[PDB]
């Protein structure tokens, strides 16, 4: 260990920053967030410093480094781009035993400012010890994704439950298991941040009312179109806490590798037999009743041609809490990765997400669809490519209207094919499921916005 | 934040610990490992202290607490079994502006000792401030298994190569590209751990003899509707390593907090609003400089904003670019309000929208409508929808600040539409369709 980390209380304590440029501004913003009684000393100050001063957030001392300025300070930071001046601040700081930091010379002075993850009162700090700030940022990025947004809320709330916990659970091992469950309760944390007192009370009582070992709930998570990088921070957080994961085939392999090493997995997709929806709905409810934290992982988004509503309406008089985490829908993913915006200046503003045929029980609206400037996007329509081609130009759609097909969008094997409407059914026998059909003038923009490799 | 973490260099610097029991022993052990010049003042001492004292690792002062023992100290730690003496230590330290910790009283004094995970020279610290000590213990455990055992070797080597990297590459973009390839090389890491210098040098020479691109780039990133948890993994990565970020007012402040702290930021808004051409210009200019530029937009860049416009000239300019999709307001707002955009017979068509609009096409059904920027045209929407064939009774819903902790949802029917719209402000979304009916058979986020 070459540095000792300490967490300093700065509320209303004198700190000094020398310098007034952009580097000095970051430092000031940070010290201010911690509540320091801050003085900034420099020859000139950028606009943001005048603003803070004009609203009573700090004190400005315009001029060259005034050493007496350190006389009653607890912390100093040399943030100028003149090494000689920074050196003098460092020397003056050290003479009076004031911990001091010199921005681009991390080990020349008293302390190093680490990269921080803020979930106050909970906080994590990472330091290179001066070797690799790049590595420190990489770690911050990883830690920011692993720590839910409102973790601080429950850290702060634990105090108001400690007593009741010791009262109901008399064994050390029991109270620990309680906190383990308490600290990963995202619904409670959110409710506290929402200032929703009834939900806070409801979720709190349930934590004491249910058996210690039960953590019953259902979470619908949108996995995105395939690229593991498109999963949401909350989705990953949810998936890492699951006891059981119920997924289908349109959930990528890269995504499943992110699922908690030994959470049970239940595949309910098309096996090389169709699992009926009511059986899927029933497994979610059943295992949540058994006390397991259930995550229903869905391809793309849960409420868009995903039948997510059905898997939830079966949960209201079961007394099983639930929640939804949206995901990037196939339309959004394929759009961005194919260089085809769904909306562009004139071409635009009506975007229609429509279903094709595997999914039926009535029949399709040709001119309502064949109608003017709206971008059309068909889900599950590869088996009616030609049947869509004929019924579109028949109702007025101009045969030279651009179209495109995107197979396995956002994945390393993404295939994009394109042309005009009179080639639809033909370009389709050049792709396989899963794929989307995009009809509209926005398709031509790809000649300028294409950035992802084709296969 | 209620505490600011800092990493102190304690070598040859005086520190003082008051107390000589087990609590004081663990404290002394860390300070010694940090290389501090330690003095321990206590009425009584346990064996280990004597061990350290005759090995010349510290100085012992036997007897009651002496206020003058703090006169040349940088840090003070009170660890006696007497609460009264412990605060005589903190009061004495404060008079001298010396950071001080009282072990059994975290809400007191001036600093707290966090839990540590050691991978020297790399180090990670975590603390609750005393609010949730079990929370921090649990996290330290998780972090110990998450961080590779030999990560310190890679970090150490990186520091040693720093001087050569700068002299071999001129631009920031190749030096940045070097480190990205560096920390991703599993052979290098495994080689350092197996102290096989041959393998280390072989791989190292190849990284240095590589032609790395020097140009910057523009990356469009979807921030989503507001909730920071809805940012994508890749979106977080991009804002975490960007050189500069261009953002508007629809990027929540929580998401803005996830941005690299030492990156520049340009507000593109209602301060009017850097008329697109102006924004479009900022992008290519900053990228021309070799910077990694991130245009952070609300929701999804290819559905709501002028994302296409912001990139359609970059190919001509020879500037690399990419797009990271985000959760659309339509998807987030609807889902957080308990309204799914589609259900079994309900919809087979979803429509996102915005003088004119084709009312007969937006009024026919078996569909779910979503209006994006339509609060001041709201009265005319129902009128046109009702006139072109839509069923009064049809449910409608407006969502304000959807997905945020301040979310609000009003509900009603086409006829009350123009009214409900004065029951809320911007930014707000309007959902028309049947699916708005199962809102409280599925409502999960808030009660308002
Ligand atoms: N990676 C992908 N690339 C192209 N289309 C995809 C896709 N993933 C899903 N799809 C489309 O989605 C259809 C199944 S319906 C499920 C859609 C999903 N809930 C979503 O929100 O995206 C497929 O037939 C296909 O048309």
């Amino acid at each position: 260990m070459d540095h000792l980390p300490i967490f300093c209380q700065l509320r209303d304590r004198d700190c000094l920053i020398v310098g007034g440029g952009d580097v000095a501004e970051r430092k000031a913003r940070l010290l201010l967030e911690a509540g320091a009684r801050l003085t900034v000393n420099a020859l000139t100050f950028i606009p943001q410093f005048t603003v803070w001063a004009n609203e009573g957030m700090l004190t400005l001392v315009e001029g060259p480094f005034d050493e007496t300025l350190l006389d009653s300070c607890w912390l100093a930071i040399a943030a100028t781009d003149d090494d000689t001046v920074n050196q003098r601040v460092s020397d003056a700081a050290e003479s009076r035993r004031i911990f001091c930091n010199v921005v681009d010379a991390p080990k020349a002075a008293s302390f190093i400012m680490p990269s921080i993850i803020d979930r106050s009162p909970l906080m994590v700090a990472v330091s290179s010890g001066g070797t690799s700030p790049v590595l420190a940022r990489l770690l911050r990025e990883k830690l920011e994704s692993l720590l839910p947004q409102h973790l601080g809320q429950v850290a702060r709330y634990a105090g108001q439950l400690r007593a009741r916990v010791k009262k109901q659970f008399a064994t050390m091992g029991e109270r620990r298991r309680f906190w383990e469950k308490f600290f990963v309760n995202d619904r409670l944390a959110q409710s506290l941040a929402n200032a929703d007192e009834k939900a806070v009370n409801a979720t709190t009582e349930r934590l004491f009312s249910e058996p210690l070992d039960h953590r019953g709930e259902v979470v619908l998570v949108g996995a995105g179109p395939g690229d593991a990088g498109l999963l949401t921070l909350k989705g990953l957080q949810q998936i890492q806490q699951a006891d059981i994961v119920v997924y289908d085939r349109l959930v990528s392999d890269d995504i499943m590798n992110l699922v908690r090493r030994d959470a049970d997995r239940v595949f309910v997709g098309k096996r090389a037999h169709c699992v009926p929806q009511e059986e899927i709905n029933q497994i979610l409810l059943r295992e949540a009743q058994k006390g397991k934290r259930v995550v229903r992982l869905k391809g793309g988004d849960p409420f868009i041609f995903g039948r997510g509503g059905e898997e939830l309406e079966t949960l209201c008089h079961a007394g099983i809490p639930f929640s939804v985490v949206p995901g990037i829908t196939a339309a959004s993913g394929c759009s961005a990765y194919s260089g085809i915006p769904l909306t562009h200046r004139d071409y635009a503003q009506s975007v229609r997400l429509v279903t094709g045929h595997l999914k039926t029980g009535g029949e399709l609206d040709w001119e309502n669809l064949a109608a003017e400037k709206q971008t059309l996007v068909f889900y599950m329509g590869l088996n009616q490519a030609a049947t869509i081609q004929e019924k579109l130009i028949a109702f007025g759609m101009q045969a030279d209207m651009p179209v495109a097909l995107v197979e396995n969008g956002t994945s390393v094997k993404q295939r994009v094919v394109h042309g005009v409407l009179t080639q639809l059914g033909e370009l389709a026998q050049q792709v396989e499921s899963p794929a989307l059909i995009i009809v509209g003038r926005v398709v031509a923009l790809r000649d300028k916005l294409n950035w992802f490799s084709n296969h």
